[PDB]
Formats: C-alpha cells, sequence, structure tokens
C-alpha cells in the first residue's frame, strides 16, 4: 500500500492526506477488482490469536496517554500475557475499558455523529450476572442518556465473551422500538420493521397491546440462558407527538416517536475481547425518522397520506410529490422535537459538524475512515457538505460489528 | 466465485458472475476502499488487448470461433505489427460504443443502451471537419427536442502528439466570468474554459446564459473557435406551474446534454475525441447545475421569493426550496416537448435494467455512490439496491484536459 492517500473535496478544493489507513486492521471485502462499498454486510479467539491482539490494543492504549514504552506499559504487557497464558484470556482495566468503547465510536465509519466520540459515558456492567441484572443496568443506561430531553451519549458494556455457550446477549435491536403485527389479511399494524422480532417477544409470553406505536419489551439473555422478558418503565421512554408549524391538520395523524436512539445488538471488539451485549445511545439526525423510519416503503411509509392531506397530485412522479412530501415530514420531525426541547440534529448541521470533525482528524489523527454511502443524509444528498467530499473506508480497532441475531443461534435450554 | 446482491426494499436477491470478466483495476484493495473517490501502447501490449475485444465481439454475434473469428483475428495481428496499431472495422466500432455506454457503471440511463445513433468521423483531418461533425451530431441528436442518443468517434490516438481532442467539457455549456468585485457571472464551472475562449479571441458577452464556442483541436494542432450556429442549440426558459414569479428569475437551460472530454477505449485503442450525447434527468439541472455552491448557487434567491424562513438550517429552507426548483424545470421540459426523465422514473427503470443485466449478461457494474440521485435518495429504489463496482471494456474513462498537455 502507498504511504500517503490524498482526499479532495470538490466544492471548497480542500485536499486531505491520510496516512491512518495503514493502521487498517481487518477486510472491507472489496479487491483489486470489485468494490462492495454498498453492500451493506460484507467459536472463540485461541491463546494464539489472542496474544498480537491484545499488545496491538495495549501499544496504542499506552501511547494515547503519552507512556507507550514505560515501566507500566511492559508491566500491563507482562500481566496481560500471563492472564492469557494461565486463562487464555484477560479482564480490561476501567482505563482501558472505556478508552477501547471510546475509540471504536471514533473509528466507525458509517457515523456521521463521531464529533462527539470523547463525550461518552461508559457503564461498565461487567459485573452483571442475571437477566434481572441486566434490567436494572439498561434502564439506569435509558434514565441517564435521556436526562429529560436533554440527551446524552452513552454505552453499558456487559461481560465479554468466553466460550460462545454463556453470551450476553439484548435480543432487542435497539432498546426503544414499536411493535409490529401482520395481520391475516397481509397488511401491517405499528413499525413492518420489528415484525419478525415482535412475534418472538409474543411466543415467549408478552401480552401485544395491537396498537400503531407499542414499545416492545426488553428481551434480554445472561450468560448463555434462555432469554427473560421485562418491560420497560414507560416513564423512561420519552416520546414526542410530531405536529406541523404550518399544517394543523398534521397533528391528526397521530404520529409520534421515541427520542432515545439505542443500538443494542452490535459487537463491541476490544483488543481482541468481544463484548457481545454493549448497547449504546446517543441522539437523533431528523432524517432518520422523518425520512427512513416514516417515509420508507416497508416502514410506515406515509408518504400517500400526507400528499393526500396536502392535496397534491399523485398521478405524476414528475409532480415530485413524494419529495414534497418528504420535506413538509421532516420539517414537522425537527420542529416537534426542538419544542417539547428534545435533543435533535437536522442533516444540514450534522454534515457540517461531520466536515469540521474529519478534518480535525486528518491533521490531528492522520485520517477518519468514513463510509460516503452512509455518511450522506438520504435526502437532499447533494445540499449538504459530505455530498462533495472524497473519502477514504477502512476497519480501524476497537470497532463495533455486526453479529447474527440471537435466535438463530442460540441453544435452547 | 458467484457474487450476491440484495435488495433491502424487495429483498430481491442477484447472482452476479460477470465481475470475473474484469481486469482493469478498481482502486480499492482488501484494506481500503475508494469507492467515493472521483478519479483513483506498444505493440507488445496491443494485440492481447485487441484479441480479447476480438473475442468477445465474435462471441457477441455467435461466431466465436468462426473462419471470419479466425481471419480477423489474424488480419489484426499483421496490421499490429506491420503499423504498430489497426483500425476497427464499421461493426466493430458499433458494438465497442455501445458497449461502452453498457459498462458504464456510474450511468443511470443504460437501460438504452443498444439504442445508440454512431457517428464515424475517423476519416477526419481538421478543426472545421471537426466541426461539422459536431454540428450534425448536435442536429440529430436534438431532433426539434425528441432527443436520440448519439456518438461521434473521431480519429484514434497515434504517437500522443496528434490528438484530436475537444476542449470544451460539453457540447454545449454556459460561460462564466470573474467578476471585478470577486463574485462570479454566469457558470463558475466553466470561469477557466471561459477565459481560454476570450485568451483566443472570444468577444464574451458577458451575459448569464452565453452559449461558448467550440475550440476544437485535430491532429494534435492549436484549437479553433467556433460558434455553434444558434438555430442548432435547443434551450428551455424554467417556469413553474404553480409560482408565476419564477419565470421572473430569467433562468433558462440548455436540452441538449452532451459530454465531450471523455475518452473511449476499444480493443486497447484509444479515441480521445467521441462527444456523446442523450437527454437529461431533471436532478441534473435542478439539483447540482443550479443548486451547488459552486455553480448557480440560486437557492437563496427562491427562498427569498417563497417567503420561507431562512434564518435556521432545520427549518429545511434549502431542501423545500430545491423541490421547487426540480419541478419547475420537470415542468418547463416537458410543456416544451423537451425530452427529460425524473429521477424516480429514471432509477426505477435503472432497477428493471438491472434485472435485464443479470438474466441475459450474468450482472451489471453499477456506481452506488453516482446512482442515487443527489436528492431524495432513500424514496428511490436505487438507495435501497446493492451494487457490486467493477471495470469491463469497453469503457469511456477520464483524461487530462487538454491545456495541461498542448504545446503550441
Ligand atoms: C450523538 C449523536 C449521534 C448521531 C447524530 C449519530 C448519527 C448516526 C447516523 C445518522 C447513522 C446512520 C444510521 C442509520 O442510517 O441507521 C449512524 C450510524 C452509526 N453510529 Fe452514530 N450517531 C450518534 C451517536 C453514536 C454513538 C454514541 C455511537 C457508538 C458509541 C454510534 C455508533 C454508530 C455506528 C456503529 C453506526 C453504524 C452502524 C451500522 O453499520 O448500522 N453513534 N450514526
Ligand atoms: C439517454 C439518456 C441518459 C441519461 C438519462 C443519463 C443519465 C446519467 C446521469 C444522471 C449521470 C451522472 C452524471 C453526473 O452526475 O455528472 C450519468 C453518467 C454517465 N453517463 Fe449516462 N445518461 C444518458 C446517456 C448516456 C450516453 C448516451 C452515454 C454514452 C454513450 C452515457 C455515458 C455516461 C457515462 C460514461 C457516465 C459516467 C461519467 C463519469 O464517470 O463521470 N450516458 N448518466
Ligand atoms: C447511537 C445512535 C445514534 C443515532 N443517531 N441513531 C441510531 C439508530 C440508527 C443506527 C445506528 F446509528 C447504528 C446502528 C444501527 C443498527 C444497525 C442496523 N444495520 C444493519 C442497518 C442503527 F439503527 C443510533
Ligand atoms: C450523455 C449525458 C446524459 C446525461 N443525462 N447527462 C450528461 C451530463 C452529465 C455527465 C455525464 F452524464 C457523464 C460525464 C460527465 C462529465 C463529469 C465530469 N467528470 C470530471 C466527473 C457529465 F457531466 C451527459
Ligand atoms: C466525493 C464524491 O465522490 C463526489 O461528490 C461525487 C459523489 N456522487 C456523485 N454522483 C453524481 N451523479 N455526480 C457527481 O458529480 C457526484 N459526485
Ligand atoms: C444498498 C445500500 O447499501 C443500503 O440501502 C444502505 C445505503 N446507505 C445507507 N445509509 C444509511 N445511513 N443507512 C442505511 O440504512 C443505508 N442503507
Ligand atoms: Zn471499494
Amino acid at each position: 500500500c502507498p504511504r500517503f492517500l490524498k482526499v479532495k473535496n470538490w466544492e471548497t478544493e480542500v485536499v486531505l492526506t491520510d496516512t491512518l489507513h495503514l493502521k487498517s486492521t481487518l477486510e472491507t471485502g472489496c479487491t483489486e477488482y470489485i468494490c462492495m462499498g454498498s453492500i451493506m454486510h460484507p467459536d472463540v479467539a485461541t491463546k494464539d490469536q489472542l496474544f498480537p491482539l491484545a499488545k496491538e490494543f495495549i501499544d496504542q492504549y499506552y501511547s494515547s496517554i503519552k507512556r507507550f514504552g514505560s515501566k507500566a506499559h511492559m508491566e500491563r504487557l507482562e500481566e496481560v500475557n500471563k492472564e492469557i497464558d494461565t486463562t487464555s484470556t484477560y479482564q480490561l482495566k476501567d482505563t482501558e475499558l472505556i478508552y477501547g468503547a471510546k475509540h471504536a465510536w471514533r473509528n466507525a465509519s458509517r457515523c456521521v455523529g463521531r464529533i462527539q466520540w470523547s463525550k461518552l459515558q461508559v457503564f461498565d456492567a461487567r459485573d452483571c450476572t442475571t437477566a434481572h441484572g441486566m434490567f436494572n443496568y439498561i434502564c439506569n443506561h435509558v434514565k441517564y442518556a435521556t436526562n429529560k430531553g436533554n440527551l446524552r451519549s452513552a454505552i453499558t458494556i456487559f461481560p465479554q465473551r468466553t466460550d460462545g455457550k454463556h453470551d450476553f446477549r439484548v435480543w432487542n435491536s435497539q432498546l426503544i422500538r414499536y411493535a409490529g403485527y401482520k395481520q391475516p389479511d397481509g397488511s401491517t399494524l405499528g413499525d413492518p420493521a420489528n415484525v419478525q422480532f415482535t412475534e418472538i417477544c409474543i411466543q415467549q409470553g408478552w401480552k401485544p397491546p395491537r396498537g400503531r406505536f407499542d414499545v416492545l419489551p426488553l428481551l434480554l439473555q445472561a450468560n448463555g440462558n434462555d432469554p427473560e422478558l421485562f418491560q420497560i418503565p414507560p416513564e423512561l421512554v420519552l416520546e414526542v407527538p410530531i405536529r406541523h408549524p404550518k399544517f394543523e391538520w398534521f397533528k391528526d395523524l397521530g404520529l409520534k416517536w421515541y427520542g432515545l436512539p439505542a443500538v443494542s445488538n452490535m459487537l463491541l471488539e476490544i483488543g481482541g475481547l468481544e463484548f457481545s451485549a454493549c448497547p449504546f445511545s446517543g441522539w437523533y439526525m431528523g432524517t432518520e425518522i422523518g425520512v427512513r423510519d416514516y417515509c420508507d416503503n416497508s416502514r410506515y411509509n406515509i408518504l400517500e397520506e400526507v400528499a393526500k392531506k396536502m392535496n397534491l397530485d399523485m398521478r405524476k412522479t414528475s409532480s415530485l410529490w413524494k419529495d414534497q412530501a418528504l420535506v413538509e415530514i421532516n420539517i414537522a420531525v425537527l420542529y416537534s422535537f426542538q419544542s417539547d426541547k428534545v435533543t435533535i440534529v437536522d442533516h444540514h448541521s450534522a454534515t457540517e459538524s461531520f466536515i469540521k470533525h474529519m478534518e480535525n482528524e486528518y491533521r490531528c489523527r492522520g485520517g477518519c475512515p468514513a463510509d460516503w454511502v452512509w455518511i450522506v443524509p438520504p435526502m437532499s444528498g447533494s445540499i449538504t457538505p459530505v455530498f462533495h467530499q472524497e473519502m477514504l473506508n477502512y476497519r480501524l480497532t476497537p470497532s463495533f460489528e455486526y453479529q447474527p441475531d440471537p435466535w438463530n443461534t442460540h441453544v435452547w435450554k
């Protein structure tokens, strides 16, 4: 690989130089002859696999605190090596855990919100042993991160994987999501993205209200045991009813959304250790709700009803009735969150912040891996500055990774 | 290995085998993806490239290994020997030009690829000849508004000192003028090219929509200026179907999009002058040409006339104005019966095209970064379509601007 790589911004002519790609660890999926940049997704570590992975992370940590090569650095290396020898695994210090989690966010090429990466509140839940205890930790996470609408980014980290038969898992894909119910006639009530998980909950004992916006229960697995159901206390679930500053009829659509986006199905990898339950939360970019959740055809799919109430001609695509309604929906989402004082960022502000963040990372870190396909927002892409910014994508560790859905792998007791 | 692509909206899965036929590089490696980077012979090298292309041509007409196939291979071999190059048959030129379009991973309009009028201009020797060929192209492709796809192919490169080049980036474009007070009148994308035309003698009208002259280089000589006859240049005044004040913005655009700075590569031969044209997708004018900060940059003016609150980004005033501008563009072209396609229809056609190509050909190289439209991405079907990008030949390639290589 070449030592310096240049990226250009085609609207400002700014050229940045990346050297950080030389620390790339895992594979992108691309080759010299094919690029998999738009592919959405392109039994443990042995003692011998673990040694070099831990040393790499420990070296990186001691370099970050300006103590590389120090007595404490060499001592930590030796203590980790011994621990891997006698137990075939090792435990992270609290300092290392916090550094690792922050950097997994810093390295997340698909995240436009990373200017905030260093202000992550890390909750250490490695002492947790039961699903009730997981429920307690998650309730505390939700209450802290919500903060009455002044949202704060946070992560809660449950015990790492050991032999793969004792995984901690949150079976929910996000901590707060709405149920979906398939009907005998083929229609769907609620959120069509969550139909599979809803059916699982119902099979596990959940009594479904069968409404349009039913907060799903938590389904929590500790130490490889069968998962258990818990209802989040509704006073902890902050929600925003959606209304429009101009269209009085918009509130009559009965739409609302939850304030806290909190991913709970990813895997956090630090120094070769695997934290399979590590729910993390931030705050929304408006388009995640107003474009994807609401206007995706396989989601709530409200473009038609909004367009009807806007009295647009919906017979010709070239009237751009979809585009016109999509903007108003996103105007309403941003207006409703700001009116209720719940943190939210519009796509113009977020992408301008990300450009400033990326320039700082190139200057102070030597690069910033970024996945253009994910960074550019799903509406008005080219009137945001990220559209014109060349990006390099590569995988640094620590990182957040996808993992198989737990119902596909769990050995029922 | 067989590679699968999934559409996440329809859950349709396609299987790609065609990528096994590529050997040009993408720029990516196993460790770094450059998918959002815009730009990442001899007798010795020529014959294998020639043979590959002849092979796929005779394989395409189902006479692979025929006597005609055998004879052409040896004919081409003797010619690369005795002349250091070779000349394509007419049938081969047409096939190679259609397939360069079919292979253009960044083009959402490829459902049309085999409806392409190919104009053979390989006997051209002077800039006057190029001008005549180009005027004929423009008149044919414009067709009084019923636009027809076309390409004109000038003589191939020989030693690199005798290149044919269209110095314009598109056949029809608007001049851009650096103002004394610091700003820009016209189109800022073209400020440099406009200055070169003035430096070469063109008398600029210093307006907002001044059609640039053609600047044409033949056989490596200095380029020459030519005015396209105005009756050949079809233009559309932009008005809005509800905002009657929109026409008072004074906006217009040309109907014929015609790229003239790329390089066409067929069987290892390089055609440095190959202007090709089709018809517009509305967002090309309404989103990029009008609203890029480094282009005409009219969002502020439009949002003014709509009386939108412009103090905070979160009112989405930019997004509102953007949609109205794009409604006006489509409405104006359609009212004047000038061919144009909206991004919803275009991307729908491209998904259908992908389906056709997977069935009959085993895949379709496609660049998601370029295929997805610059507005309303995820409400178009391409947003949810996984795509494999790879380089098949014949192809269109970028080349350096001639004013950085030419010696006068
Ligand atoms: C603080 C405000 C934040 C904002 C505005 C934000 C914004 C976003 C957005 C818009 C996406 C694309 C989401 C999608 O289309 O599904 C994304 C992806 C992602 N974010 Fe952030 N995020 C924030 C906080 C966080 C935090 C705290 C973490 C982890 C510590 C994080 C990690 C990620 C990851 C891993 C992805 C990619 C996951 C995937 O591949 O699906 N984000 N973010
Ligand atoms: C017939 C109607 C056509 C439509 C609607 C169409 C649409 C488009 C659009 C919207 C783009 C992106 C352009 C940009 O963002 O600057 C594009 C790219 C491209 N088109 Fe098509 N196109 C058409 C015809 C053609 C023809 C006839 C050719 C060649 C014979 C062609 C070759 C290309 C190439 C090579 C690119 C990629 C350019 C690059 O790499 O920068 N297109 N097309
Ligand atoms: C922490 C946070 C901030 C924010 N603004 N939005 C979210 C929800 C969107 C989102 C992510 F960001 C990251 C990951 C997922 C889930 C991965 C799903 N993959 C397979 C499409 C996600 F759905 C989370
Ligand atoms: C044939 C045709 C149909 C259509 N719809 N639009 C156009 C103009 C846009 C366009 C292209 F398509 C292809 C290439 C360029 C040149 C882009 C500049 N390079 C340096 C990125 C272009 F600017 C041409
Ligand atoms: C940096 C990035 O590659 C660049 O802005 C690309 C992105 N996608 C694009 N897509 C199209 N259709 N046209 C473009 O000019 C671009 N520009
Ligand atoms: C096929 C394609 O990769 C898929 O639709 C991706 C595109 N980009 C995205 N970008 C974001 N932010 N979120 C997404 O879910 C997707 N989906
Ligand atoms: Zn790639």
